[PDB]
């Protein structure tokens, strides 16, 4: 991979790499000048030459052809694929060039949260985009701030020598959704593990089956993050994650606890969790009932938190849908 991305390299005798934009499990994404479209800059995703990532990338191309055909204007804000090719046996998918990921924008600002007026506009566009997937018998399964990109470099930035970095101020918060390598059709085989730990729904953790509602959970976690500047589930352990859920959202529904085949996590009908261990006191300390994360009691803030709370319903059958979410009072201001 290192051997076929470098600045100056030309892919498919037209795409000149000028920069690396990002990396994930799949491989890398680079910025290219397209010398055969008048020098337009594009994003090219170069996939690892590994079976599971090759298959995920053919899956992604297939989803993109479907979404881009269904929604040619990108009204529902799924990234447009321009084409795909093979480069030294790696699949390369060419995209319209977007701007920063919401992850990178927040991280590089020192994990400062987005303005509430921006979160409103971004939440709406994310729900509108993922609900278009939901309407078309798809679940994304891997919604996270890294997979939400600003459309434009509609921001300013100045070097602040006090904190020795650039601060980026957002002008227009318009986003698109990316990465359809995990996106699963209703009728296809559902992977057991989906989503990256922090944005994974309880039905996924407990292996109870999943579909569209697990996207809604993920979006709930994103909105939290946008508001605070960090996750409420900062963990790398499934049981601790569940312990964190219990502290933030209250006890798991007995019916999910009792139904799960992931019984290692439990003892009779409670999380097998030592609250009085130093790991348990860590969770109690770091985690609090959701509403206590609110930075203002202002109604606008209550409206967002009420949507977040419905998005983080434990029971996927009770969880708000995005169709419902798009009608929530938090978005009334947009209309
Ligand atoms: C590192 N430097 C940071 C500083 N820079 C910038 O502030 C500009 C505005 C010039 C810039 C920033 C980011 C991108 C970008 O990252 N754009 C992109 C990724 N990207 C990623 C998929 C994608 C993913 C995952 N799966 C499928 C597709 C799609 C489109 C796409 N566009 C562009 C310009 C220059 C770059």
């Amino acid at each position: 991979m290192h051997l076929i991305c470098q600045s100056g390299d030309v892919l498919s005798a037209r795409y000149e790499i000028v920069d690396t934009l990002g990396e994930g499990a799949f491989g890398k994404v680079v910025e290219c000048i397209d010398h055969k479209a008048g020098g337009r800059h594009v994003a090219v995703k170069i996939v690892k030459n590994v079976d599971r990532y090759c298959e995920a990338a053919r899956s992604e191309i297939q989803v993109l052809e479907h979404l881009n055909t269904t929604d040619p204007n990108s009204t529902f804000r799924c990234v447009q694929m321009l084409e795909w090719f093979e480069h030294h046996g790696h699949i390369c998918i060419v995209f319209e060039l977007l701007g920063l990921s919401t992850y990178d924008f927040i991280k590089e600002n020192g994990f400062l949260p987005f303005r509430l007026d921006h979160i409103r506009k971004m939440a709406y566009q994310i729900c509108k985009s993922v609900n278009f997937l939901h309407s078309n018998k798809l679940t994304h399964t891997d919604l996270k701030p890294e997979n939400i990109l600003f459309v434009q470099s509609d921001y300013t930035e100045a070097y602040n020598p006090k904190i020795k970095r650039d601060e980026r101020t957002l002008i227009n918060p318009d986003i698109k959704v990316v990465d359809f390598g995990s996106a699963t059709y209703d009728d296809e085989h559902h992977s057991t593990l989906v989503s990256t730990r922090h944005y994974r729904a309880p039905e996924v953790i407990l292996a109870l089956g999943w579909s569209q509602p697990c996207d809604v959970w993920s979006i709930g976690c994103i909105l939290i993050e946008y508001y605070l500047g960090f996750t409420v589930f900062p963990t790398h352990d499934s049981k601790e994650h569940l312990a964190m859920m219990e502290r933030i959202l209250g006890p798991l529904p007995k019916h999910m606890i009792q139904k799960t085949r992931k019984r290692k996590y439990f003892h009779h009908d409670r999380l097998d969790w030592d609250e009085h261990s130093s790991a348990g006191r860590y969770v109690s300390r770091a985690c609090k009932p959701l509403k206590e994360f609110m930075l203002s009691q202002d109604v606008e803030h209550e409206r967002l938190f009420d949507l977040i709370q419905k998005m983080l319903e434990y029971d996927p059958a009770k969880r708000i849908t995005l169709r419902e979410a798009l009608k929530h009072p938090f978005f009334d201001l947009l209309k």
